[PDB]
């Protein structure tokens, strides 16, 4: 039978590991691939290795919100974002007048407010730029059959001001048969520590606007641009490619919520997640 | 012997025949549909022009000199004999958009203001946005120069504020580059893809692009990976296409530059020759 789930990404490493070049203190890399991860009853959580499903959620949660303030993410214990908002990170940039946790038109101005012209993470942003997030529930709700339902976190102006330029450059959706399904276009990837985090993420938000504009979750295809493992993360990963994978998880949602804005953490319960022990690279 | 690039386009097609869903447009006339698929061109000593159709290929070359001068005049194209933007541009056209006001050919910030001045606001065609917004076409080509391994060598043409100003939204969202072994690859993502009339033409475009920044930065070309949002192919096209699949390509014929180019701006059509390009007719 054809690899399906995890053996997708287990399958990306194997390549990489064989086909990638040294480009470089330095990776393995291969330029061009794409996983197809089956939403129908069940969730691409990894079990060959513990996924931080908390910091999934929350980051998540905190996109959907607009925050570009990494201690507003850092408030529920995920610490991701925290370095790129330190002081002496923002003053290495030339923001030496920007405050701790300032990370600028990251992701979540850009899906609520693309082109709106940014100012600090306090100001208030109502009803300035676009709000892409909003514009691709309606659209599904009202014209499922579009093929312009995009959301894109890329934007050249904005660059020079983000802590980070995006990874996620870009998603779009699709609908047919009732089932909704999620494109990414991540421009790089680090195999071991990024793209499980980064599939959980995306399934995570398809699962959530399947929920809002009710419709069930189709795929997730993951698209790379440059697809690396870092070298020292190579004999870790090999002790990874030989567990044997669990069965995916399920991922309830607990209540029926109306606007995606309303989602909750405590909304969410992750079923049957079994997998092998965090055995985790740098 | 390794085999022909093009069987991955001709497999794309029997995948959707096999597979593909059943999926309406606004035109109503309906598809085929696939959500996602993913291709690789090699680019080395050899140029994916297909051969089991002929592609229009002064249409791809001044199209792309078109984009590269940035302008969005449907106009400037016609004018070199390549008429696949007017109906876009017509009076028509653009009163059934609401844009009653627009001067004809004026197709809003499409490609060419994308890529050359990204941000920068549309007044109309003719105006002059020197210095105004991002080049990202020739910060992809500075990039490329100064910094090959950087991850974020991107040129972006989906702009969500300028999208309600444009006749078309483009299928071409962006467009990634990458450098290893001193080979350019690209990488394309592609929104929606039309594979009976237009993914061969696509192909030849981003094909071409990268051969250009290839020349202009010392490098090589490697691979042009295409990759699809909603791959349909229109039920119109069936029975076309059942033909086309019947043929076995012919090699790839292989692109030459017959002069040194410094700037992506001076290149000019005459500068490019398709040498060993064998077609079966012209199909529909
Ligand atoms: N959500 C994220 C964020 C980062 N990265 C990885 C990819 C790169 O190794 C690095 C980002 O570096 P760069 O911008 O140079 O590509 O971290 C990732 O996989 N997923
Ligand atoms: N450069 C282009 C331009 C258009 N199309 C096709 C895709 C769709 O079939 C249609 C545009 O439709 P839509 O915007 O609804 O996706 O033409 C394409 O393949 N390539």
């Amino acid at each position: 039978m054809p690899p399906h789930g995890e053996l997708q990404y287990l399958g990306q490493i194997q390549h990489i590991l064989r086909c990638g070049v040294r480009k470089d203190t330095g990776t393995l890399s291969v330029f061009g691939m794409q996983a197809r991860y089956s939403l129908r009853d069940e969730f691409p959580l990894l079990t060959t290795k513990r996924v931080f499903w908390k910091g999934v959620l929350e980051e998540l949660l905190w996109f959907i919100k607009g925050s570009t303030n990494a201690k507003e993410l850092s408030s529920k214990g995920v610490k991701i974002w925290d370095a790129n908002g330190s002081r002496d990170f923002l003053d290495s940039l030339g923001f030496s007048t920007r405050e701790e946790g300032d990370l600028g038109p990251v992701y979540g101005f850009q899906w609520r407010h693309f082109g709106a012209e940014y100012r600090d993470m306090e100001s208030d942003y109502s009803g300035q730029g676009v709000d892409q997030l909003q514009r691709v529930i309606d659209t599904i709700k009202t014209n499922p059959d579009d093929r312009r339902i995009i959301m894109c976190a890329w934007n050249p102006r904005d660059l020079p001001l983000m802590a980070l330029p995006p990874c996620h450059a870009l998603c779009q959706f699709y609908v047919v048969n009732s089932e909704l399904s999620c494109q990414l276009y991540q421009r790089s990837g680090d195999m071991g520590l990024g793209v499980p985090f980064n599939i959980a993420s995306y399934a995570l938000l398809t699962y959530m606007i399947a929920h809002i504009t009710g419709l069930k979750p189709g795929d997730f295809i993951h698209t790379l641009g440059d697809a690396h493992i870092y070298l020292n993360h190579i004999e870790p990963l090999k002790i990874q490619l030989q567990r044997e994978p669990r069965p995916f998880p399920k991922l309830r949602i607990l209540r029926k919520v109306e606007k995606i804005d309303d989602f909750k953490a405590e909304d969410f319960q992750i079923e049957g997640y079994n997998p092998h022990p965090t055995i985790k690279m740098e």
